[PDB]
């Protein structure tokens, strides 16, 4: 299985990697599927790249 | 914050609801953003349609 | 340019035929791009496939 | 509705403004959803991550 | 590495596993990486569901 | 058809020209389709953005 997840940036790279290692648990736990098999990738995205209804967050 | 998983197809209808809140679950606490603004998408695929080494799965 | 648009199921098909050309001018004016450059590309969820705060 | 849009790197800010707000209006008329449920992320592609025939774009 | 391919639905599952295996294995080439580390992920397109200009393809 | 590759950033600019290539030939050369239908993207991702099990590379 394979997440990418799309966050706005400004977190440390403590907080992503915590992200990484809870998601792959969420995904390993929610299906039955081997923690090992379970891959994960980040994006950032500028506040200049990111809207919520027509407008940047 | 928006999640995309692709996993392989076959697995039950509960697991993917489950998958979809642990998963909002995780990334809301690892960001501490509101679950509110956690979306999940979920793809699933065709064993005609993944590959490893070249070879299907 | 490419957009991939992800949406929920059960639109009509001339919604998501609007949506690709409406799409596609908004792109091509707010960047000054060539229409002719731009796809969009669609793909439908289930229900039980797209979630939000669990 | 959420929408990924990929274009080539060097746009101002005002333009990818621009184009948040403009094709999340776009989204809502053509679906009849509503604005504020729109989501639009932009990724930006150097010249050379960007191929178009086997050539760089 | 990871391949998302986007193609418009009618290809046979003969083809689409020869898509597999020859882009995996460009993949490896290209970057000398281990043809085991790479994963291919087909995403299918109906014809009202992708855009070329505006119109459908 | 398009192709979105995710790779480990630290690729210098010809080599990941040479894989957009390899690759854009192999999508043509499998699906039969003109070599100027071809795209392809790709996205780098850095050490700290990608996970195999809960951990990083």
């Amino acid at each position: 299985p394979i997440a990418q997840i799309h966050i706005l940036e400004g977190r440390s790279d403590e907080q992503k990697e915590t992200l990484i290692r809870e998601v792959s648990e969420a995904i390993s736990r929610s299906l039955d599927a081997p923690l090992t098999s379970v891959r994960v990738i980040i994006t950032e995205y500028a506040k200049g790249h990111a809207g919520i209804g027509g407008e940047l967050a």
